[PDB]
């Protein structure tokens, strides 16, 4: 669990927190994703942490107008963009998201 499955640089925008709608503020992050949560770093103390447990995921290609951009929702209503201009390397994040995000939904 805090172990870490994937780390790497993306970029990202909030765009709510606890429900409300937050303008966004795109900009690259070192994200780092563990076996529970998705932490936030400005570079390789974490920025923001949100822990994945029954977070939803999704593919965010109506969200933005960036090119390869996954969506999460958290339990407590925060959320996120994240992309990259690298569609493989988005892919590989949105399969680890997957997995990580699913597990936790049966262990
Ligand atoms: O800075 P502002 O004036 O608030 O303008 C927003 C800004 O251009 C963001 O880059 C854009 O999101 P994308 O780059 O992700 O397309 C967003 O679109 P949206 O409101 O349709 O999310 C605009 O509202």
């Amino acid at each position: 669990s805090h172990e870490v499955e994937k780390s790497g640089l993306l970029n990202m925008t909030k765009i709510a927190q606890g429900g409300r709608k937050l303008r966004k503020n795109w900009g690259p992050s070192w994200v780092v994703l563990t076996g529970n949560s998705l932490v936030f770093y400005r570079e390789p103390r974490p920025e923001s942490s949100v822990d994945l447990r029954g977070a939803a995921l999704a593919h965010g290609r109506h969200l933005s107008s960036r090119r390869n951009v996954l969506h999460i929702r958290t339990i407590p209503g925060h959320e996120f963009l994240l992309q990259s201009d690298h569609e493989t390397e988005l892919r590989a994040w949105h399969r680890a998201l997957r997995t990580v995000i699913e597990r936790l939904v049966r262990w």
